[PDB]
């Protein structure tokens, strides 16, 4: 049981203000309607996810974090239905979103997902360093393009091997986008010389893996009944021919060894900055980047233990029907 499994240095003070902003935003954009969908959305507590996962974000930066999360979660659930069993259709819908990434704004009257994404993306890139924009644009492309491969795997009905699981799951989980968002919301720019160090590249990959694997464990109940295949627990069980409990234990171990690797490498970061001759301001941005990665790991988990999304989904949206009350994504 998820309540019996365990794997924040702060919480953003803007939580309550962002709750108010984000409630108006999802309704204004058409991303969340009224009634069941609104109560269900509210029960996820996207503001607390933003405030725990991005504690460096203040003011309008935290608003952006919560709106981005709102997009991720609402868009994600649109595939818990016929769309997630139709890879060609999923690929076409996600090509629409990808065009927004690379410059083709959707125009007035676009669907709610396209309009919400375009707003998040415009706010994200406004004033951002061009190196951040290029990298994050490609991160978005991977996220959108990976959804159809999850659908392919659902039709296959067997989990992939570990390598193929990671390739699909890292994409559909949002790849490095949460860390790009946290960097942007903290107002920092990681110097490229530090960003591409072996230590920080390994740490970034480890942090993203830790969070998606923690999600795999806690979201297994709602996913397994829908025929989802890109979940670490299912992958381990299938590869090892072990019991469910043995697979959960192994999944905890995949998380733990990555946290250990991350923390071992984090100890080298001061020396790395000195070897590169980074300025004091550059070193301060690297230090904040370390905190951003640390807070995504600890803050995501703090959120998922109190949200109603995972305990509630099997009861309010059973696997015998779609995983949404309203269609907001035209296919
Ligand atoms: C990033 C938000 N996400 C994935 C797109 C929305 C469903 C859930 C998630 C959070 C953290 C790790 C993995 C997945
Ligand atoms: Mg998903
Ligand atoms: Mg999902
Ligand atoms: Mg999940």
């Amino acid at each position: 049981m998820p309540q019996d499994i365990d794997f924040p240095a702060g919480i953003s003070p803007g939580l309550e203000a962002t709750r108010r902003h984000n409630l108006g935003w999802v309704r204004r954009l058409g991303l969340v309607g009224d009634g069941p969908s609104l109560a269900w959305y509210t029960s996820w507590d996207m503001p607390r996810l933003a405030a725990c996962g991005f504690p460096h974000a203040r003011g309008a930066a935290l608003d952006l974090c919560a709106d981005a999360m709102a997009f991720f979660f609402v868009f994600d659930d649109q595939f818990d239905g016929p769309l997630g069993r139709d890879p060609a259709r999923a690929a076409r819908v996600c090509r629409r979103l990808t065009g927004i990434v690379h410059g083709a704004g959707p125009g007035p009257g676009a669907d709610a997902c396209s309009a919400a994404f375009a707003d998040v993306w415009a706010r994200s890139t406004d004033g951002a360093h061009p190196g951040w924009v290029a990298r994050t644009a490609h991160e978005w492309e991977y996220y959108f393009a990976a959804q159809a491969h999850e659908a392919i795997n659902r039709l296959r009905g067997t989990p992939g091997d570990m390598e193929s699981y990671l390739q699909v799951r890292r994409g559909i989980a949002g790849t490095d986008l949460p860390l790009s968002l946290g960097e942007r919301a903290a107002g920092i720019t990681v110097p490229a010389a530090a960003f591409h160090s072996p230590q920080l590249r390994i740490m970034r990959e480890a942090a993203i893996d830790v969070v998606l694997m923690c999600n795999d464990v806690y979201s297994l109940e709602k996913e397994e009944a829908r025929g989802d295949m890109d979940n670490l627990v299912l992958v381990i069980e299938h590869a090892r021919r072990c019991t469910r409990d043995e697979a959960v234990t192994a999944a905890r171990g995949e998380v733990a060894r990555r946290v250990i690797r991350f923390e071992q490498l984090a100890r080298e970061v001061p020396a790395l900055c000195a070897q590169l001759g980074l300025s004091a301001v550059e070193r301060a941005h690297v230090d904040t980047y370390l905190g951003v990665m640390e807070a995504w790991m600890s803050g995501y988990h703090a959120w998922q233990t109190q949200t109603r999304r995972y305990t509630g989904a099997p009861h309010v949206l059973p696997s015998t029907g779609p995983g949404y009350f309203d269609e907001v994504l035209p296919t």
